[PDB]
């Protein structure tokens, strides 16, 4: 995928998701700094992004789509550590019934376990 198209989609996804949840941008930017504030609309922003990316459905991790996406967006140097994160975190959100909470728990884990973590 082209940097052009990849940036475009990540922007698209951010646009859609900021639109649906009306979260403050600073909060969303906070995420890339591991500031995981317990804010309902920030949690649902995260869930929105994961649903858009096909990585989560009905608050459940669907694994192969995530690896595809990791490997497509990231170069090898980064995907290595990130697929690892997804493996370490594969069952971390099981039994979380609320979709937004489940997504947020997964993001926390991915960020804790991946030094090259990026998020739309």
């Amino acid at each position: 995928m082209t940097v052009e198209q990849m940036m475009k989609s990540g922007e698209m996804i951010r646009s859609v998701c900021l639109g649906k949840t009306k979260v403050a941008e600073e909060l969303v930017n906070g995420l890339r700094e591991s500031k995981f504030a317990d804010v309902k609309e920030l949690k649902c922003y995260v869930n929105c992004v994961m649903e858009m990316m096909q990585t989560m459905k009905k608050g459940k991790l669907n694994y192969d789509a995530s690896v595809k996406q990791i490997d497509t967006i990231m170069p090898d140097e980064l995907a290595g550590p990130m697929r690892a994160a997804l493996d370490i975190c594969r069952t971390v959100a099981d039994g979380i019934k609320n979709n937004c909470d489940a997504a947020y728990v997964l993001l926390q884990c991915l960020s804790k376990n991946n030094p090259k973590f990026i998020f739309p």
